[PDB]
């Protein structure tokens, strides 16, 4: 009930895709960040909401900038994230597997950047 996921100097993440057992009451994401970049410049975060919310989620987590960790104080789309990192460190997010909800489309992302994937009930 877990995955250990990379976002490198070039913004890539590791995967595109993350699955989760459905045995799973919590999962935990373990985002850390090859490289040697660090994190006021090339700095990496790991965003789960809806498809349709991640537009809104990253435009206001801009706006709310780096201090705030490119994310909106209290978003109520974002359903998990990670802080800000840059090389060489690390960050881990657990969440509720009961709030992914049957039928909705679930996507992960990081903020500042053009990086992204699919988290979906195995
Ligand atoms: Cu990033």
């Amino acid at each position: 009930c877990s995955v250990d996921i990379q976002g490198n100097d070039q913004m890539q993440f590791n995967t595109n895709a993350i699955t989760v057992d459905k045995s799973c009451k919590q999962f935990t994401v373990n985002l850390s960040h090859p490289g040697n970049l660090p994190k006021n410049v090339m700095g990496h975060n790991w965003v789960l909401s809806t498809a349709a919310d991640m537009q809104g989620v990253v435009t206001d987590g801009m706006a709310s900038g780096l201090d705030k960790d490119y994310l909106k104080p209290d978003d109520s789309r974002v359903i998990a994230h990670t802080k800000l990192i840059g090389s060489g460190e690390k960050d881990s997010v657990t969440f509720d597997v009961s709030k992914l909800k049957e039928g909705e489309q679930y996507m992960f992302f990081c903020t500042p950047h053009p990086m992204k994937g699919t988290l979906t009930l195995k």
